[PDB]
């Protein structure tokens, strides 16, 4: 065991020098001796990024490979052994792994309590994960996955979730996928708040509906916004008191309907969890003066939010929805355990 | 004086229907009768967006116009008379105007107290401003301006600043450009906070240095970050207690230097005011646990911040720097009046 290791992982950066593992081109994936603050994993499955996976598979077909499953297998071994990680050299994507804990450093910053043998999922990108592929058992082209045998490093700054046996299935990775959303909502929503959730039928949306209603309480008002009227029962069943029918890009409609349902006082907290562009200005206009607008979605444009609010003189706070929060996986899993309505919907939708 | 007018200005939207003035293609620029909540301006100068201005001038030179000032003038009049506003039809950029107040609706939501005849600048984009150009006196090709005779509408939701009588105007207009930054810093920085300002020598940086230090107080710590060693005296003279020499993209150096200067405690508030990309992760890594990272610059990428913080498990708050805040023009101008050092530095650089 080697001592004084960087939680950000610079001790495993080979090329170039003085950059973090993610921007690094070549990482040190030598799993024979670990650092004091690292944690080693016996990798079971690689969930590759769907655009990265699709991109590599096509490039192998354009070079005239016949056996795509082996060619992808061939591509993975060469990529990881040369660069130390499965960072797509063209798109710069990656993914996550599922494995079992293999060794734990003495000075490892423990987040979720795990021991050797625990089955954990990774919530950080493969583009920063030291990875060594010893064998490729299967290459599922339709599942963007690889059944392998290898090992990976989690730095002390890394993020992982302990996968439960009592919760079965891939219920958890669909939850870990959006676990940062409900954890953040419970920090934002006060008792008696009026909450507007735009994209209230989505994966993270319905989790936000439930947590928002729990926090705002009996005298709070949770208002969903959805594009399609077939979604109204689900929004109300997952916590919305009222539901608006509008395109998330329809700023004027959403404003008048929120104003009507709140007698012109508007929302204290607006949660945006749609996957569409040009919904920044509608989200801003649903909020009251000095209200909170929380952007969770990757379709959010920084510039449209920052300048949009200026043009209409909207003094509201606009926060970038962090993908991580302390205990966000435990909290999101707890939410499904406490909320039977959500649990069923998740098992039906993302089993 | 027509009644029941929308503060967002939808009552002047001709094409298409049910969109805000900004995305609208054609606005109603009929200045013969105003609405009850609007304010009419006799425009003196049009400061067009420099990318929009440059693009139009080039488009006119590639179409083979000889008299460029005369060609630009006709392009402005035709665009405004056809569409009602000076929104660039290709890039979608506008700008700002300077004028004197001509008429004030009785139901106009007055922010800064102004009367008829007061010389005001507008802080909302020309891309949403109903504008009618009756004459183009001058077309300053090197200064991105047009000395015109026309009129513009300000909606109740618009933002404007009264040009001060006690001050200059080359100076005052330069401050409104960044007035949202010092106003926001005053809300974020608590007494005894450690404040890190990335881009500490810039226009907004020096305003942020001063506001951070007065708010953080004698037992607070204000740390500037600059690439160039010639900037340390200005950074320290405008409020920084310490200055780090590093590239804003150098996460590891900035992290080690903030840690060294704070005995591993890091910053309570990180203010990012560089207009360089790939500074999200350095800003995040300078913050302490649960600290605040405020992104003011338009070079900020939403996804790089949102995913960047996740990969290193940084549970920090990331705020989108709103371009507007209540009384932000008065607050930034007051800052220059109390601080002679800022005033002197501003007069030299921006006049
Ligand atoms: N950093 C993180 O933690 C993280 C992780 C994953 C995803 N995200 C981002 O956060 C968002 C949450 O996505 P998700 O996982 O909840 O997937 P999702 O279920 O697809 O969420 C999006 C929902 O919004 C609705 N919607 C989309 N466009 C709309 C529009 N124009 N008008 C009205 N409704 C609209 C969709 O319903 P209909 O299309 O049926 O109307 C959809 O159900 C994603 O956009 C993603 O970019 C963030
Ligand atoms: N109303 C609006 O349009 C609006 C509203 C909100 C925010 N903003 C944005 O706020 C941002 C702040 O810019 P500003 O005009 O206030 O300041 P600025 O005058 O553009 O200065 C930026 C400063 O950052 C310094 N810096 C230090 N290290 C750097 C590095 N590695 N890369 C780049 N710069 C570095 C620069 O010094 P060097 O000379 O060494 O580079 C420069 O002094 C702008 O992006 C602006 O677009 C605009």
């Amino acid at each position: 065991m080697k001592s004084n290791g960087c939680r950000y992982g610079t001790h495993r950066v080979i090329e170039p020098k003085g950059v973090l593992p993610q921007p690094a081109k070549i990482l040190n994936n030598d799993m024979s001796e670990i650092w004091d603050n690292e944690m080693l994993i016996d990798v079971i499955r690689l969930n590759i990024d769907s655009a990265s996976f699709h991109q590599i598979k096509n490039k192998l077909i354009a070079q005239g490979h016949q056996d795509l499953e082996k060619a992808f297998a061939e591509h993975a071994i060469e990529l990881t052994n040369r660069t130390g990680k499965h960072k797509n050299e063209d798109t710069g994507s990656g993914g996550m792994f599922i494995g079992r804990v293999a060794a734990i450093g003495d000075k490892f910053e423990m987040k979720e309590e795990v021991k050797v043998g625990d089955k954990i999922a990774s919530l950080v990108s493969l583009s920063l994960t030291p990875l060594k592929i010893n064998k490729v058992k299967k290459v599922l082209l339709d599942k963007d996955q690889m059944e392998i045998e290898g090992q990976a490093i989690l730095f002390s700054s890394g993020v992982y979730a302990k996968l439960p046996d009592d919760l079965d299935e891939n219920l958890a990775l669909s939850v870990l996928d959006v676990a940062g959303a409900p954890a953040q909502v419970e920090r934002l929503v006060k008792p008696d708040d009026t909450v507007v959730i735009i994209g209230a039928n989505g994966k993270s949306g319905i989790l936000c509906n439930a947590v928002a209603k729990e926090r705002a309480g009996i005298c709070g008002k949770v208002i969903g916004v959805v594009r399609n009227e077939n979604y109204i029962p689900t929004c109300k069943a997952t916590g919305c008191d009222e539901v608006i029918l509008a395109q998330a890009t329809d700023a004027i409609t959403i404003q008048k309907e929120v104003s009507r349902l709140t007698n012109g006082k508007m929302a204290d907290v607006v949660i945006n969890v749609v996957n569409t562009e040009d919904t920044e200005l509608p989200s801003i206009m649903a909020a009251k003066d000095r209200g909170m607008v929380y952007f969770f979605s990757m379709a959010t444009s920084f510039t449209k939010a920052a300048l949009g609010a200026g043009g209409i003189g909207a003094d509201v706070d606009m926060m970038i929805g962090n993908s991580y929060a302390h205990h966000h996986s435990e909290i999101a899993l707890d939410l499904l355990r406490r909320n039977s309505v959500l649990m069923k919907i998740f098992k039906e939708r993302y089993a």
